[PDB]
């Protein structure tokens, strides 16, 4: 030191952190993202050119959704943090995942359907697609 | 011939998406949440060692947190969904970002030691550390 502000530019990657979830929840911040605050491991990149200053985060979020065995039910923790009693079974060509919790219910479907993963889910009268592409 | 389950395993990336954003609604996920939901493109990993499932998902999010002029106030939007007045300073070696929003407030420090980037966040009494290395 003195540091200039040319020392700080470049990418930054999280190593350490504390008190990062009571930080959160003094904002505000509800819990379900809040533990997704908490599991990225964000990168950082800093950029000043003269008095101009930018700041961007680039965080993946690895996580596995589930294991199962096919057709035993079991308890479902997912990414919106609900509790689900969730069944899977390979029905027909397609994959069907059946989630209740709360006496809600919701089912997500999975085909293949001209090389693309169709998915489509189903709560109450909303429905949804997604169309995946294999790498 | 119709799908097999092994012909629904590998790596998935999403390409098209029609009414996600009303999905997670009607499951109850939050605004902000929703937002960054939608901003992602998440792969979809499929594995299925005949009956035992496993669905991993793995999602990059690349977002500018901010973008200004040392010394000169701006409208930051945040992660978590704030609308803060917002100016950054370079004092004394250390990047200091102040936010100001419905008469609250919020300092986050930028500073290097021993080569690391040490960020701390402070919300009234409640004080965050993280710890970053350079990439
Ligand atoms: C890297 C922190 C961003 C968190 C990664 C994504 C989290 C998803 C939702 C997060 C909700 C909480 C938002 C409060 C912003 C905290 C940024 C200060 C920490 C930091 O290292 N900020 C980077 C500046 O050096
Ligand atoms: C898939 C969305 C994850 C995107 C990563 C960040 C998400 C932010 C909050 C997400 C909470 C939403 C939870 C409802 C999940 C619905 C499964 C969508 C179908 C799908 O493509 N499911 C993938 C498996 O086939
Ligand atoms: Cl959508």
């Amino acid at each position: 030191h003195m540091a200039t502000v040319q020392q700080l530019e470049g990418r930054w990657r999280l190593v350490d952190s504390k008190g990062f979830d009571e930080y959160m929840k003094e904002l505000g911040v509800g819990i379900a993202l809040r533990k997704m605050g908490a599991m990225a491991k964000p990168d950082c990149i800093i950029t000043c050119d003269g008095k101009n200053l930018t700041i961007k985060t680039e965080s993946t979020v690895k996580t596995t959704q589930f294991s199962c065995t096919l057709g035993e039910k079991f308890e479902e923790t997912t990414a919106d943090g609900r509790k689900t009693q969730t069944v899977c079974n390979f029905t027909d060509g397609a994959l069907v995942q059946h989630q209740e919790w709360d006496g809600k219910e919701s089912t997500i479907t999975r085909k293949l359907k001209d090389g693309k993963l169709v998915v489509e889910c189903v709560m109450n009268n909303v429905t949804c697609t997604r169309i995946y592409e294999k790498v």
